[PDB]
């Protein structure tokens, strides 16, 4: 069960930006994007605890620069049953 | 038409992350089977659980303290009976 | 037969007017549209008594848990209008 | 060319409502219902001139009891290239 | 990459009405093809015609003012020479 | 290639961008994503300097027809973020 981090943005740029960011700032593995109406998007990692902190801080910090950041969460351990809706 | 002669939770949110979190402490609080999320446009997200009354119960209240914590809280309801044709919108 | 209808923003309080509305009468549920905006509704069918009653429990039902939105009642609905609904 | 009749209501209820009136006020053809996102939805009639104009004022004002309206129109005489767009 | 070595005009509305409104008095007012219309969501809706520059303008100005008195304009505008590529996001 | 993107609000300020930003400089239209609420993104590649005047100019001219909401460029965008990405 690796460390599940996302940030969710107002516009497909701010999230853009922050997976280039969390890639960049760590070793995580970028699961994908998820468009939920009303122009939001979120950007999910997984990866070790250590590195989706690391990701995600960096994501949020370069998804408020360029765009509008709306959530940044980390989980540690997310249970089996959360991979259902990723 | 009831299925016996199980509960539902819901927890709907504006915004992805709110809803994962929600599903995430509601699996983690009781024994609960999640079922799904479903997008309805305008930001509006709503994941769905399924168990023994008391086992919802004690998952929907985490995830709502979960979510608002998190993201933005818009509905918690739980359904202790809910009839089977209500699956063909779920 | 008869069209009832609840509209409400969010999923939520949709899914529980589905419900209210079932346990109320009995009412055939067509099913969910969404339209954008958050806006969703949900639709049944019957004899005018019975969705007279269901929406009107239904529509109580979903101002608890949520936002709503519209509730009507059309006793008979012109042939045309079948065109523009879902289908069960 | 057919004269051509629309309302727009945000909610569907309020252009299921509008519809019903219309075909109950004079003798139109629904065209359909667009879902445009944002929840607006347009329902369109056609029909003769007179008939278009009786059913959107009836369209009208049946939608703005049930629901919000936020348009209503009538062109009398469409040009042939809007069907396309219809 | 230019066409040549036609101008495109564009109205964008809040709502289907106004768009619908637009592109009616846009073919009305000049010799311009109807592109067609495109939804992006959160109701805008925009109607593109294409044509000489000199008719795409009066197609537009007349479109921009007939659009306002019925619904809810947004953004009117002429590109004289399109490049080719934006073809592919029309 | 170096990534530019910009986001409006409505699709007349993007076909706005994406035109003066093929104006501008040799850069490669990727195509557009509608995200949901009006919000509008188009997507360039090229070489860096050519990315930063397309970006520059498509920013500007967007802002006269629309309401821009975002302008930016990756110059070296990681090899990971091609997979959430559109491509010609």
């Amino acid at each position: 069960s690796e460390a599940l981090g996302m940030i969710e943005t107002k516009g497909l740029v701010g999230s853009i930006e922050a997976a280039d960011a969390m890639v960049d700032a760590a070793n995580v593995t970028l699961i994908g994007k998820e468009h939920v109406g009303g122009g939001l998007v979120t950007v999910l990692v997984r990866g070790d605890v250590g590195a989706v902190k690391a990701a995600t801080d960096a994501g949020a910090a370069a998804a408020q620069r360029v765009g509008e950041l709306v959530s940044v969460h980390v989980i540690p351990r997310p249970h089996i049953e959360v991979e259902t809706i990723l």
